[PDB]
């Protein structure tokens, strides 16, 4: 048993640039949707044919004891994520798998794609050891307005929000600045 | 965005020595456990400090569509599996975690341990699209009684076969040929 050389499979397009971006929830923000791009030359229709037939997936992507948390500083550095499978789109040779809510930063390298199953992954009893109200200043609700054109629901996709005082958040093109009062979306 | 070299982080101790072995249901046996080992350097206990805590794990090992299924011929034949953890041992810089019931076949190359969690893991509602009794030979039976001194359980750790004719099936240094009637084990 020696090494093993992994080849990105695809490519993870999602609203959160970085990592700080991510809410802790990513099930509860209904617009932090993402679309897998499989690479060449494993974007072929062969390769997912029935894959529409399950309802959740499996990425194993690129990122106390570092095996008892889930940390990315890792000896090999395997995440894992169960994503929901909304739509998987073929044409012109491009392969897309429009998920669900998803957590992986926009642009990770997806290493392998597997159907989530119920039976041998789900373990609910498995044991271990805030609401926000959102408020936009008369600005950002004009600069919200302006980009609700191409970017539809923007303003509820600030639900990561709802998880002196001037932040930063990425998200898409934007950076968001900001009961929190949202300032200048630019 | 370019490749990835991974590194064997442990080993896997398990009854099933080949891929037949193996229960298309491990969690009904309930003697296929196995003993993870960790290789150097990772065989640590700082690598593990507060593993114990969690019930669960995650093993990232070594193996219609490919993504579509759970086949084993994958570009990267990145493999999961979550097993019960039942004791995480520290002895002489060597350190096992004695998992629960396993599907893992033996000696297979572990690449990450992680802690399963019931919130990111666990999704039941995941959507899609023969009990056998065991009898053995007079002969069977003295074989097996032998063996119970070494392998305790080894009787009913045959509840494998519970789901001419003369089947080989390889089980731990043994080779089990067999309502099924076991013959001889040697």
């Amino acid at each position: 048993m020696n090494d093993l050389t992994l080849s990105p499979i695809a490519i993870i397009h999602t609203p959160y640039k970085e990592k700080f971006s991510v809410p802790r929830q990513p099930n509860l923000v209904e617009d932090g949707v993402g679309i897998v791009e499989l690479l060449p030359p494993y974007n072929s229709p062969e390769a997912v044919r029935g894959l529409e037939q399950f309802s959740h997936l499996w990425l194993i992507f690129q990122m106390v004891g570092v095996f008892a948390s889930r940390a990315t500083h890792r000896p090999n550095p395997l995440g894992m994520s169960k994503v929901e499978l909304r739509q998987v789109e073929c044409i012109n040779g491009n392969i897309f798998l429009h998920l669900g809510a998803v957590d992986l930063v926009d642009g990770t390298p997806i290493f392998d794609i597997k159907p989530y199953i119920a039976y041998a992954d789900s373990e609910p009893n498995a044991q271990s050891s805030v609401k926000m109200t959102v408020e936009f200043t008369e600005q950002a609700k004009s600069a919200v307005k302006k980009r609700e054109e191409k970017r539809p629901h923007l303003s509820r996709f600030i639900r990561q929000v709802l998880e002196d005082r001037i932040y930063g958040m990425s998200l898409y093109e934007f950076n968001v600045k900001w009961a929190g009062t949202v300032n200048c979306v630019e």
